[PDB]
């Protein structure tokens, strides 16, 4: 039910590396003005790494209520301890966000089984709508098709952000599970196939800068207009390849900065992009006539 | 510069998942009295991820209580977060902690750059011995060899723990190094080799379970004795390979546990050790004369 161009919004920051709160709260209204379907708050772009645990629920708070239920609110709340998942899921709940975002436990390799449990006993402890979010990459922990279709079963995980990239992989799942949970893109670059394919959305990094042609890519993916999804996707193609030109979200963190948006603020371990790519963004966002 | 066998010690927990402090404490003993050189106070075996800030603390001052300066005690203070990283460093000197180890940052996929300013940071920060340690199998971050060498210059960072297992790759780190920090294997399997080529020591998970073997191993090994080194290795070479049928510390804390030595406790996400492996483990545990 939550569809469409979901942002993995940033979290701005003041040259200091203080939250700047109004600019934040420019974003979200700047995002619900233009288009965009819904906001995933303190996750991996967000920098969730990087904030601390009052940070997470002031920053999550602002954003809901800017929002003003106007669209659906989910929060970054994973961890690779299971206590501490719950404890941040619980404070997303009654902070009244509309659903948690969890990446898998990174770092610490649990086995697939004890994925499974401690996503069934965070399902179990808090009663809200639970998304799995799988990234191989960052994490360590490859989630299995298996143990997602697994997790289906219980009646609030009800969706997983695929960041593999896999399409095929992903076709598989949609497959397997049938509206059993949703599937949303965490790839920007193939998100629309995995939408004509199936996904229901895409918590996307690129709609940082491009909500409008992000939301019009992604109703026009999941309506499975193939010709038209290959179309405006073309138009913001670099982007997705170019805003990873270093570790997300430091190249779209100086996007919005070269868009007058945002400060330069970013914290360590994360720095401000080189700048040996500056130039060749601002080329890619007027190429793609953001700026 | 701390030589030899440095046991990653595990953390006990009772069946609950609370922490077996009387358990802890006779390993810490029981590892003087075989022969190990040092202590990793909740590192990566030891559930860092998992435990309480304070049952970071604690755990921390248990060990150097028990110590009581027999041997240097290193306490893990990693973090993906540069600010969480200096507090924690910040922390264990505060302790009386010989040194810190600190892994790259996880998750977040800072920068080469952003790694050498991380490490930085924190170097300037506290004044305490401090260790890298790379393992981007875990982590989804590789410090280079060239970051290594530079990070290698600064006063306080005495040295890094290599897991990639990569021995090739270990002898050009410790030929670029020329010395200036030493360098630790963080692969039981071919760490007799590291140390053969140069390496100071090893930070030992297989040590959790034959401290007085992995002892003279460590030893022979920096002594240069290469066909000592191999045949003393060889006794207890299964084993490198059986305590990470699952991920670490799974099968090691296990072992412990039919060694009689603790609990089955150990907390989510991560597991008992899965049924099917207990046996072949026993076998291992039996043949290397453990049990
Ligand atoms: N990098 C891990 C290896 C354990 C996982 C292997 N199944 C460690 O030694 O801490």
């Amino acid at each position: 039910t939550i569809q469409g161009s979901i942002v993995a919004i940033v979290t701005p920051m003041l040259k200091d590396g203080g939250v700047d709160w109004k600019s934040l709260e420019k974003l979200v209204e700047w995002h619900i003005e233009q288009g965009t379907n819904s906001i995933v708050a303190v996750g991996t772009t967000g920098e969730a790494s990087t904030l601390s645990m009052e940070e997470h629920t002031q920053v999550i708070k602002e954003i809901i209520r800017v929002a003003n239920k106007r669209i659906p609110i989910i929060a970054g709340t994973g961890a690779n301890s299971t206590r501490e998942a719950i404890e941040l899921t619980k404070a997303a709940k009654d902070l009244g966000a509309d659903a948690a975002l969890l990446v898998t436990p990174y770092y610490n390799k649990p086995t697939q089984e004890g994925l499974y449990q401690h996503y069934k006993a965070i399902a179990e402890a808090v009663e809200l709508p639970l998304i799995l979010y799988n990234v191989p990459g960052r994490t360590g922990v490859d989630l299995s098709n298996d143990t997602a279709v697994r997790l289906a079963e219980i009646p609030n995980i009800v969706g997983i952000k695929d960041a593999t990239g896999d399409v095929p992989r992903g076709k598989a799942l949609i497959d397997a599970l049938n509206g059993k949970m949703a599937v949303y893109s965490g790839d920007d670059e193939t998100a629309w196939e995995l939408m004509l394919l199936g996904a229901d959305g895409n918590i996307s990094v690129t709609a940082n800068i491009a909500p409008k042609a992000m939301s019009e890519v992604c109703a026009v993916a999941i309506a499975k207009d193939e010709q038209q999804a290959k179309t405006l996707n073309n138009k913001i193609a670099n982007l997705h390849n170019i805003l990873f030109c270093e570790s997300n979200p430091i190249p779209v963190k100086w996007a919005l900065h070269e868009m007058g948006l945002i400060d330069t603020g970013i914290r360590l371990p994360l720095t401000p992009l080189a700048e040996q790519y500056r130039e060749p963004l601002r080329n890619a966002l007027k190429d793609a006539g953001i700026i």
